[PDB]
């Protein structure tokens, strides 16, 4: 299994894509070309979507990305009335399978941040491999 | 900087080896070759070992590691004078930088267990 941390900054926050370093671009998504898909979906709200890579000036993420963040956040809101995706929430992306991904969003709060974010330590990237 | 969670198996007990799969030497080492060595450090001892790449014969660890996990079993040992190395305790490999690593033993009673086998499984 591979799992891809992303800590949530106010770039994040502000932008309509997500930037991601190269190590993440060919460990993570498969070396992936420009304009290339994959399929994403989000855990809390299985609300599917398509994501594309973005090479121009450095990797993104886009097409779908914010809205499946978004629609994680919706579900959050459900249980968490007051809350808005914030700054050090971190994004836990999974992979699935070839060109086909997980993601869900792990708040301050949740029971599984402090070890997260333990490991992550300095970076803004982390990812972890098993098996 | 990424991370390797390696749960101790009965395999790797009986074989008395970590063996390396494809993905794990393209993704976490690097495409190394067989006979490279990276620089190892357990985190509780900070021993420092060179760890050996070896791919001839049965994909491997090879090198320093016995020493690194002992170094660490040692330290551990130190506060809990029975312990050894067991079935579901796990390996946590850091990457540092190019060929640089630290290792760390989680054991079961570990507060970073839990989630740290929730990612596993």
């Amino acid at each position: 299994m591979k799992v891809y941390l992303r800590k949530i900054d106010n770039q994040i926050l502000h932008n309509k894509r997500i930037s991601i370093k190269k190590g993440i671009l060919e460990h993570f998504f498969d070396k992936a070309n420009n304009q290339d898909e994959v399929d994403m979906s989000g855990i809390l709200s299985n609300y599917n979507d398509k994501v594309s890579i973005l090479l121009a000036t450095d990797p993104r993420l886009g097409g779908g990305i914010k809205r499946i963040i978004s629609a994680e956040v919706d579900k959050i809101k459900e249980n968490r009335l007051d809350y808005e995706l914030k700054i050090d929430d971190i994004l836990l992306f999974t992979y699935i399978s070839y060109k086909k991904y997980t993601l869900e969003i792990i708040l301050l709060a949740d029971t599984r941040y402090n070890v997260l974010n333990g490991l992550i330590n300095n970076s803004k990237h982390l990812l972890v491999f098993s098996e």
